[PDB]
């Protein structure tokens, strides 16, 4: 069942984002956390 991007070493703990620099998925998450 295609689903998610294998590659990166970083993936987030909600959806499918994987990122190769660290820092870079923190900040993803900043906007995981919130909502309106
Ligand atoms: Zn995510």
């Amino acid at each position: 069942g295609s689903s998610g991007s294998s590659g990166k070493p970083y993936k987030c703990p909600q959806c499918s984002y994987a990122s190769a620099i660290k820092a870079n998925l923190n900040v993803h998450l900043r906007k995981h956390t919130g909502e309106k």
